[PDB]
């Protein structure tokens, strides 16, 4: 039927097109743009394939996907490939799959589903999110990769806070974990990650950064608007956790790019270089779009 919110689609497409028109000038290379074109193709294809999935099945898979992401996080520690001092990637030749993304989505689904029963015992308000998040954050710290750990923990914080459970301990853990880590016009196109962002910030200047931060602000706004437009509470929680994680990566790259936090492996979603991050962001956006399209169904 295609009863989606096409505004969010246009926002995602606009950020993606900005990322692509920037990469073609921010340290370009004939062979480095092909990888990202194929990543975009795979991402759109996967986000389309996932549209043949009802939300009932998707939340039926809330617990199996969480278990598979836990076991996959455990397995990457044994048979992974070290990159920047941590084994956090599965490399099978041309295939590059990082279990962090599966962990994020599985935990969001699992917590959303397990946290939609309004009455709870007076003890599990602390323990259930604890015992569902701690294995993930711990297996993320054994790599070690604390950027994804921060994203995961902050997502869990957003889910808990929107729900209405104890969240202050989660912020304590979050802040504690984060401590052990050219004009108005610009140039217009005239190897670390932040280079992808430093070239946009310098070749396009204040209008460029204002426009990009505005695109991200509108995306987070539309996500949180779709979140409170769902009758079921599990959907509200899932959408808000996703939007939280996205905004958190964005503000992390903000402080990384402007000399605040030490850099992490967290890219700017839909914008920074990275085929797996692009594909995973597209897949998560496909999930959020399909859970929004099925909001008035049983
Ligand atoms: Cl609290």
């Amino acid at each position: 039927w295609l009863a989606y919110d096409w505004g969010l689609v246009f926002l995602v497409a606009a950020i993606v097109a900005l990322g692509f028109v920037n990469l073609g000038s921010a340290a370009p290379d004939p062979v480095l743009l092909y990888r990202q074109s194929v990543a975009l193709g795979l991402g759109l294809l996967l986000a389309f394939l996932l549209q043949f999935l009802s939300r009932r099945r998707l939340f039926g898979l809330a617990y199996p996907l969480y278990g598979a992401s836990l076991l996959l996080l455990a397995l990457v520690l044994v048979v992974g490939r070290e990159i920047n001092g941590a084994r956090a990637w599965f490399v099978l030749g041309p295939l590059q799959f990082q279990p962090l993304e599966l962990a994020k989505l599985g935990l969001l689904l699992a917590l959303a589903k397990a946290l939609e029963g309004r009455p709870i015992a007076r003890v599990w308000d602390y323990a259930l999110p604890a015992l569902l998040t701690l294995p993930v954050v711990g297996l993320l710290l054994l790599q070690p990769d604390l950027g994804g750990a921060l994203v995961v923990l902050f997502g869990v914080f957003v889910v808990v806070f929107v729900r209405g459970l104890p969240w202050r301990h989660l912020l304590v853990g979050l802040f504690a974990l984060a401590l052990l880590v050219i004009g108005s016009g610009g140039l217009f196109g005239k190897r670390h990650t932040a280079f992808v962002f430093s070239v946009w910030a310098e070749e396009w200047g204040f209008v460029g950064v204002v426009g990009l931060l505005g695109l991200y602000g509108l995306l987070l706004a539309r996500l949180f608007a779709l979140a409170l437009a769902c009758p079921r509470l599990s959907d509200r929680l899932f959408l808000s956790g996703f939007a939280g994680m996205l905004g958190f990566q964005v503000v992390v790259n903000l402080g990384v790019a402007l000399g605040v936090m030490p850099v992490t492996g967290l890219t700017l979603p839909l914008f920074s270089y990275g085929g797996s991050s692009l594909i995973a962001t597209l897949a998560g956006l496909g999930l959020v779009l399909l859970v929004h399209r099925d909001r008035y169904q049983d």
